[PDB]
């Protein structure tokens, strides 16, 4: 589990997204596994706007958080889950490291801020869902 919180915005997993989140949707992408609902209050969390490709990713299954290169931003086949059938999810980054289900919303940061959550793993793979292409969560 976990969130993103940028100004009026929340920015969760779109397969853990909760009823509260539906009844109150700005934008939602089943290909990308994202979903983005509006808050009352404002959020603090900065986009970073970049190419990196190293940062470090938060594992709620080891509570620790983990230095890790990760690849850019692509189309990556995952496997069928209970979430989704068998498919391509764009905007997908990977890089070696633990994950399990119930680290998904974990947040990858670089030096300019948020990066992504982790939205996919295993067989000691992590995948992140990147937001760095949303210029609008910024306005
Ligand atoms: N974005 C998605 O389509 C994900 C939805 C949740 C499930 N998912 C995963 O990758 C699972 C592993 N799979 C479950 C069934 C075959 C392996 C997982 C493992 C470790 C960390 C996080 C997630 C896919
Ligand atoms: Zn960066």
């Amino acid at each position: 589990s976990g969130a993103i919180y940028v100004g009026n915005y929340r920015v969760v997993n779109r397969h853990l997204a909760t009823h509260n989140d539906w009844a109150n949707l700005v934008w939602e992408d089943s290909s990308r596994d994202l979903l983005v609902s509006s808050t009352t209050a404002q959020g603090c969390d900065t986009i970073a706007r970049c190419d990196c490709q190293t940062g470090v990713y938060y594992c709620s299954s080891r509570r620790k958080h983990y230095p890790v290169s990760f690849s850019k931003p692509s189309l990556i086949f995952v496997e069928a889950s209970e979430y989704y059938p068998a498919r391509y999810q764009s905007h997908l980054m990977l890089a070696v490291g633990h994950s399990e289900p119930g680290d998904c919303g974990g947040i990858l940061r670089c030096q300019h801020g948020v990066v992504g959550i982790v939205s996919t793993g295993g067989n000691g793979l992590v995948g992140f869902a990147d937001v760095r292409d949303l210029l609008w969560l910024d306005e």
